[PDB]
């Protein structure tokens, strides 16, 4: 049944002879919300690999997290360490993103998105996927690997699968369980702030600047530290224009120490 | 038999049946220099795919008949010609490949932006094909190492195989740019590797003073009427610098005769 490949070497034998592969990459840890990934990439390939690594370029729990896995029908479980994919001290050769990294949440993680396009660009090029599902949670991760991917030529088919959330509308997130109590009833303002921006640009709102502010000021008097409310174009994260019916809203906000980030597409 | 396929779209199709491939990526304009890595990759594989393409705009800063002949001949499965728009569809490369500190060192001090251009249209090139054997000839010695560098760092399970300069009778390296020198010129064109030559043979003796000799090779060509861009001993492979006691060299040289630029190295192994 479920395998646990720790080589390069080992996952590249195994994959060669087998058919159209699935692959998630996660660093672990695991929740509901990477469960949808799974799922989503079962739906899409009779052989699912997911790989857990923990990338020092952008909480081990193996046996917890491979258990998940196996009950969902995952073919593969790729946990390298550090060496075996960092086989030299340094990378030198790195997938280098556009401007984009250092926006929004890049303006705060310097070198963030540059690590995660590197790492996946080397994951995928272990893997030789067919279909790679990221969640929509992490939305410029999304773009910056949509990108890469189209920039790069690898051929595969990148799957967005929506954010899961709580009954009360907060996105799941490893980052959750670091809330307060207080805190943690107070986390699901944000998806309801982004939800009445997306209204009022479903009602014909044009005002995009008065829209984020309004967002921005309504957690900042609710106790929030705001990073930012920006609306974008959906997909690409390029900038909104006036008249743009593809739009995504996308927040980041700190209750107490905890960076909170979800996103609404319009 | 030869297949001229122009889009990624059929070339991926071909490559699907297809076994074990060997793959020569060139900027076309063929001369025998470039048939010596198609004669490499042939011995490795059955199926040898050859790239002819550029782009101006990303690196580099005879007709496709012509060159589609030449590789007919030597037992080329496919020639893949893609147009600039099939490899760069928005013109724009928003994601690249960028080397490290290398790439504005040697050539890349008179070439900006020219080795992230060529690390980035070889990983493309890469995904497309997806070869098991790809060849490189050692007259673009640090392009060379920057593919090198970039097949391990970005894990490509890509065999990369060196192939050795075809010169001409004279010495001189084959290269597409030798059509472009006046008579003269190309007369005078083989002094830069009889230079190198003479550095390695002064290393080989035992020759210690590597500034001294990189700076009278320069001065020689200077004062032989060429532009030198540089003269330059490096730690063969890794292209490091090279260090007193140091056994595995090689020398580098880029230099000018009016308006062409012409690179050769030479390589040694100190006992
Ligand atoms: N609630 C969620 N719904 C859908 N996809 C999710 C969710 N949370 C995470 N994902 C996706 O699953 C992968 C998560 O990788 P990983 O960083 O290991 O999880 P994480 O929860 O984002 N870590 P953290 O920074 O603590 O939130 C990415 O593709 C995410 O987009
Ligand atoms: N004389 C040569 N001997 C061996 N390999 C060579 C030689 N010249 C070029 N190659 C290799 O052929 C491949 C295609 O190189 P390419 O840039 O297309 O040729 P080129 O002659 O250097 N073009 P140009 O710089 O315009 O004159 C590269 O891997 C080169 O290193
Ligand atoms: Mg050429």
């Amino acid at each position: 049944h479920m395998q646990i490949i720790h080589t390069i070497r080992e996952l590249r034998t195994w994959r060669e002879n087998t058919g159209k592969v699935a692959f998630v990459p996660t660093m672990g840890n695991l929740h509901e919300g990477h469960l949808a990934l799974v799922r989503e990439a079962r739906k899409r390939a009779d052989n699912v690999v997911v790989s857990i690594f923990v990338n020092r370029l952008q909480p081990r729990t193996l046996q917890q997290d491979a258990d998940k896995l196996a009950a969902e029908g995952v073919a593969v479980v790729f946990a390298p360490d550090e060496k075996e994919l960092y086989p030299n001290v340094e990378q030198r050769y790195n997938v280098e993103p556009p401007h984009l990294q250092n926006e929004l949440c890049g303006k705060f993680r310097p070198g963030h998105f540059r690590g995660v396009a590197t790492v996946v660009s080397k994951l995928f090029n272990i893997v030789l996927p067919d279909v790679a599902c990221f969640g929509k949670k992490d939305y410029q991760q999304l773009a910056v690997i949509k990108g890469l991917t189209e920039d790069l030529n690898f051929d595969i088919e990148i799957v967005p699968v929506d954010t899961g959330r709580a009954a009360d509308g907060l996105a799941l997130s490893s980052r959750n369980r670091y809330l307060s109590v207080g805190e943690r009833a107070e986390a699901p303002r944000l998806y309801r702030e982004l939800q009445a921006v997306a209204e009022s640009l479903k009602q014909g709102g044009l005002d995009y600047a008065g829209l984020e502010r309004q967002a921005a000021d309504h957690l900042t008097a609710a106790g929030w530290l705001v990073d930012y409310v920006e609306i974008r174009r959906a997909d690409t994260l390029e900038m909104a224009r006036a008249g743009d019916k593809k739009l995504v809203v996308l927040a980041a906000a700190r209750l107490g120490t905890t960076r909170l980030i979800d996103n609404v597409e319009v």
